[PDB]
């Protein structure tokens, strides 16, 4: 079972990497019309299975449940909203054999087992489905070759799209068509109506591939998402007390800054955050940022270079493999920081003052999401894919923080994902302790008094700002989304 | 002599009134070599005619002044600088005859004099060259067919042509020919040698037309350049003053206001001046604008189109021909103001303090350059010519105010620009009366407290201002321009 | 009753010219419900009032027809067709004074009658429509104030427009408000709700004006469509038999030429239509248009002039009062020519003979088309707005003289635009008279041999074509409608 | 030593593959001042050796030339033209040990003998310079590390150089700078002066990579350059004599065939070329160019894939070590073909001929020409690049057949370009036997006749042509290059 990615050749390893193109919607003329009258079997009933399923019968599709035989025997969640819901539920055996689409809506650890199951009853020429790509692109997993290999993956927890389905919306989406599994030529075909019946070509769909998908989405939430917020809070939790401050105001400062600053970056990038600030903050935020970003540059590239390499999965699936001792051990250690203990204070942080004693985490933010887009771009991957695995994921992952902190985060994310911030996180924690040290008032924990800045210098920082090549696609794609939203009135 | 822009119709006053091309940098492969060993002879040694002519002497080109007979009698200033920098100076009939180009640089109110004394005495097919076309297009001088008739506008004052040049840079510059005196077409290569031997080619170079050049001329002074200075500074003390402003104070606030607000409109165009509020005071500055603007389009379209159709410079000869009688009656009542009259306040305003108890001086700004630069779009003018003959000139204009008050822009500026000053002023007064009754604290005179703000407002705020048309010209031209700054430096 | 266009001043007559915008398929999104239960009444019964009924009845309005006492009463065709279509039908006095919507489509030479009959009957706030508008600008049909007037003018005959609409498909269409009547500011509403109950709305629709529609269909037709078409039958057919061509087989050639060579025009603008030309023909054809654009740009100027002025409506209003006495001589001289008169060759011509033996009329064609579009851009009327009233409508009226010949187009088009194109065809054919003197062999009724031509000539040629202001917007607007039309299948 | 390109990573790789910048002229202010007064040295004074030496000197630049001992005492030809043109020559030990600059003027073959011998003599920070990358990039040359590494190419040969600088023009130029080699930052302004003092800064320079250059070299010369027209030249020849076709008119068919189409290609790319021919030929061209692309995408993907890899340079080498055999049995068996010992006919073909009668040649042209382009930029190359290694240069090497046969072609190339051809053409020819087996008339050696053609087909024929990547850049960096050329001269 070798890696796929590294079966290939530098040629095809660029042409897959650089697959991403914002789709016409009139490219999804033909809708869901394509699966009508085809039978669709989803594998597990959890969070996307279940609402993606919802979705896909309002859409006109047939949709199944195949559960494991102990699942429907012990009556677990799965099977249990299956029913209530009204779907028909059955066992691999009653439901596979005859399925037009399997789609695979397990968590992706779990992909290997699930799909050496299902394929040898899956009938000839039909089609199996994924909502990420791990499985075909890292683990090298190989699908019989009459069997045509499908990604429809929506940028949004279940829930989200259900209920931007619900009301005649939905979630921006990627697809992809394997080429090693597309025999009949009808992968993006069925690709486009799985999408069209969630709802996805209502928000916004990509297309793009498994290897696309994958490589970048494991780079966002290594550095920037998971790996960046995590070593953050870490670094300015200690410094914060170490200087002085409130333990328990520290930590509700941390705790809740990410998802008060990030929620600017929703609304308008990397340029609204920065915005918010005062003029002379903005410089020195502007100024922490490139230190920053040279001091983590090698760290974001051996990252990068590690994922694109199959370093980082492989060693990753080698603890799997020894029980996940290392992840056991670095959430063990991350549950015993002084920041997961602390106290929370009880009193109000105003919103404003999130930003003004947060002058070092917006840099953070600003750094680490240019410095992942960059590296991802300088590897292959698009400017768009690596928009939509870094900035436009960042609110989401600061929201879990601020709902139970570091613990909420690792424990909604993937294995995958929680493994890949550790492996950064402990590396970047000791990286910025000499420039923690050199800190300066007003970087952390006390706003930076508003007032006269040389006009000149205001004026390159904020075209440097908002002329990143991240804040450009960003402004077009959320152009786009917000311009899809409002059709959707 | 009946206005030459009337006997035109639609068609050929649009062909006029949309010229304008920056142009190329190799357009001046030749530089000054077009007038090289031919004799050029400038009229009057004033402002314009001593640096131009120092700078063409500089670009080995044959300079001499001719003067009127009582002027060399007399020894005036314009005698003696040019006999101290050491060029040949004659009577016209020592000089005139022989000039392969005659340049006109007196002032404009007495063009027709000059040129009607001058045209006999110049040789068949010499040329008759201009800095500003009112005399061409509103008076209608009729210029001997033989005769070619160009323009070279530097868009800076002399001493400022003349250092830009030693320092191996130049200044932006207009050009133009005359189309009903152009017999040999050699205008334009005469019109881009004049326009390269002062330097102009260093800078930038706009290929216009004296129609264009007038018209756009005319309206920038008399709306935004001029008429809003002197109506917002005797709006904006009166209100202080009302207020409860003590009023010394309130007379510097004004007097040095304006000069201060737009240095950063110099080096960033509405965009970072609007940029050095406080995020509430950029909120209220903008409405304040937007509401302006509403209120005074009437206004400014009124005077486009007694521009445009010859209404504005037949009423203002006709006070010519009257002896100022309207001009002069202005200027006193003007000086019995106020503002004007007011004491000085010798104590410290802070830069930024200009800027936040500045917010309705911020606002009048952007709605009179906006409104102005639109208007004169709206008439078939180019967005280039409608930039440099408004928001470029303002700060000079601002400068002025800041030397000597109201009564130094009035003499600094020409009596065309002083009476289109009063024209507007006295009628956009009472028109804002109403409007200045309702401001709110914060508005005038006191600072708005920085603070938090919506994200969406402040983002869409934000893209308003940088997305005007006259933000993006002027953001392109700056451009330029700073690049080729870069260059010759 | 003064000309609407001459009582604004140059601004606002620009603000007009220059109104064409293409429309986002989204702003349609409200499709007809506007008008949806409202009172629809049609006055005339003829080809677009017909037609349009037609589609908006399908569309779910309530459609009815009002008729003159005396067309029921004698079962005119109007009467019959309406009621053998199921319409209700009635007179002025029965519909009019309920009507929400009373839609004028009779003869534009008719309008005043109609109008003035209408108003008195229409109630407060009721609408009136136009689908052309030479009544409210050239006539200055002075209309209620409370009365709100709008513009829907399908760019096809009436049958294209039903059966476009019944295929599911539609017809490029333009909208207008008349801004002195829209005192409910529904006016974009009501237009909007008109057009996409006609189908515009499928195939494109452009916002535009009154006075840009009007100045630049007159334009259009006087010289390109139908006054270089008559002046250019003429004189080819002259020419050919001046030269020794049987009779027959010219006007065979000039009968049926235009249509074949515009039918490449129609598929891919001038650069299709010289494409079908050998090299070396196509090198001459492009320098024969050189020299024709040279020749007759005076003229064109000049009606694009008078049209602008409101001379040549005036010219031709004071012809109707005087019972179109100039129409009717010019009318039967030109059923007098030769051309007119000429027996028709009973051969075969086959296809790529119209083209290599009318290299004349391809480059009258390419003259004529980019002179009108030339001179109309430099009045300030909009490219779009140019191109739909020049190369758009060329191939229609190439049709109408291959059916029935000049006799054919003089009585399918307008009395407006015979008028027109007279004025023009006897100023032009006196105009070329020299140059059809001077043509070369290969110029007219003989093929110039292929072969070989100097690379850089042919290159510069084939970029001079395609590179034309017409060229590119054609390009791109027939590029928009290409697409449109694929999405409805 | 180990090929330099696969010590890389992915990322690093690309980094280097994409390197392409066309320079603003102002990058070059400085001109060749960096090398005043500096000791530049040429190892061998050959083609490039001497002419860029002569240009050199002429911008004032001290220029001297190293030869071996042997060449000096023998009087080689190196040193006869040295001292013919007054340059200082003298032996490795006089010159080497106090030069600032050592150019590298020999056969890339000799490179690594040549940088070995030459290294230990140069002073400590001196800089060392190529005009082609291969020693770098695939034998992965190690230079000392305090001496500075880098490139300038010419993009023409020698003579060319010389003749367009003395011109005040010059030569398109690619520059370089090797990271592992730049300890003081200088390279930049090393190579930029040297550029300039060649005149390649008149013309235009791209700032490019010794990898880029090395590997879109290697792909353009073995696919569309010298293999295509190698293995075309055999299939040609071969299939019009196999179908009765005179030997002798059929060698001057293919010898000079080549060379008269690609004339037009250098005036204006396959758009020129395609324009040639009558409607009926042009899309049969187009349609066999389809076929061509689709049978040999494997062909040339593997190609690029083996020279990205370092197989193809490291098979090529193990060749090199053994006494070149598989370059001389491939030289001596296409010595032995059918075209290279056919008669040739004296008379006379048209230029017109090889057009009308070359259909397929202009086919293969433009397959082989757009495959080896999109193949270059699917894996990583910039555009700028593939266009210069297979478009820009085919003209060149058309010219060289049309001189003496494939003969003349594989002496005057490289031993590394001669190698890659033989190793595509003898892949090539036996892979298209079967499409040369199915031609039809008109294909090959017959003019297809001109005449009708569908309308819509010809128009997007036409647009696929030019609208191809390849030409899109081309039509640019043709304008360019004749923008700068009207400067010059
Ligand atoms: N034709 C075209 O290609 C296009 C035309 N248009 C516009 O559409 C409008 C209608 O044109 P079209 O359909 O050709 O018109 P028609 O010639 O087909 O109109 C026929 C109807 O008009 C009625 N009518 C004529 N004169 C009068 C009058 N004096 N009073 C009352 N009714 C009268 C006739 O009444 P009755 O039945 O009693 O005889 C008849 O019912 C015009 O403004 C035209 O410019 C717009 C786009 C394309
Ligand atoms: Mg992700
Ligand atoms: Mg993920
Ligand atoms: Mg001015
Ligand atoms: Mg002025
Ligand atoms: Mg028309
Ligand atoms: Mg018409
Ligand atoms: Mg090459
Ligand atoms: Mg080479």
């Amino acid at each position: 079972m070798a890696n796929y990615f590294n079966t290939l050749n530098l040629r095809q390893q660029l042409a897959q990497l650089g697959k991403c193109r914002f789709m016409g919607r009139d490219e999804f003329a033909d809708g869901a019309s394509y699966l009508q009258g085809k039978k669709v079997v989803i594998v597990g009933c959890g969070a996307q299975g279940l609402n993606q399923g919802l979705n896909m019968r309002d859409s006109g599709l047939d949709i199944s449940y195949a559960l494991r035989k102990e699942a429907i025997a012990e009556k677990r969640a799965s099977w249990r909203k299956a029913t209530e819901n009204g779907f028909k539920v059955g066992t691999y055996e009653e439901l596979i054999p005859q399925a037009d689409l399997v789609i695979n809506l397990t968590p992706d650890k779990q992909h290997s087992d699930v799909v050496r199951t299902v394929q040898p009853l899956m009938k000839d020429g039909a089609a199996l489905g994924y909502s990420h790509g791990f499985n075909i692109v890292e683990v090298g997993e190989q699908i019989r070759k009459d069997i045509t290999v499908v990604m429809v993956a929506p940028k949004c927890p279940g829930t989200e799209v259900r209920e931007e389905y619900k009301r005649g919306f939905g979630v921006p989406t990627l697809i992809a068509v394997h080429p090693e599994n597309d025999p009949k030529g009808e992968g993006m075909a069925i690709a486009k109506a799985w999408a069209a019946a969630t709802g996805g070509h209502r928000a916004g769909v990509l297309e793009s591939s498994f290897v696309a998908e994958v490589k970048s989405d494991l780079m966002g939430e290594q550095t920037i998402l998971c790996g960046m917020l995590q070593a953050g809070s870490l670094l300015c939790f200690d410094k914060l007390v170490e200087e002085g401050t409130d333990p328990a105001y520290a930590e509700k400062l941390i705790q809740f800054g990410w998802e008060t600053i990030t929620e600017a970056l929703k609304q308008g990038g990397i340029t609204l955050m920065m915005d918010r600030l005062s003029n002379p903050a903005k410089l020195r935020a502007y100024a922490l940022s490139e230190q920053l970003k040279e001091i983590m540059a090698p760290l974001f590239q051996k990252h990068m270079d590690d994922i694109i390499s199959g370093e980082f999965s492989s060693g990753m699936m080698a603890d799997w493999a020894n029980d996940d001792k290392k992840l056991l051990t670095w959430r063990e250690e991350t549950g015993k920081t002084a920041f997961e203990t602390a106290p929370q204070y009880e009193g109000k942080i105003g919103e404003q003052e999130y930003f003004d004693k947060g002058v070092l985490m917006i840099a953070m933010v600003k750094a680490g999401v240019e410095l992942a887009f960059e590296t991802m771009v300088d590897s292959g991957i698009i400017e768009e894919s690596a928009y939509y695995e870094s900035l436009h994921e960042l609110p989401l992952i600061a929201n879990t923080i601020a709902r139970k902190r570091l613990y909420e985060m690792n424990v909604v994310i993937s294995d995958t994902a929680e493994y890949g911030n550790y492996l950064f996180s402990y590396a970047c924690v000791p990286l910025l302790k000499p420039f923690m040290a050199e800190l300066q008032p007003g970087d952390l924990g006390k706003a930076i008094p508003e007032g006269a800045v040389d006009n000149g210098q205001l004026r390159d920082v904020n075209e440097a700002i908002r002329s990143h090549a991240i804040e450009q696609v960003g402004k077009k794609l959320r152009g786009y989304m917000t311009d899809m939203k409002r059709i959707a009135v």
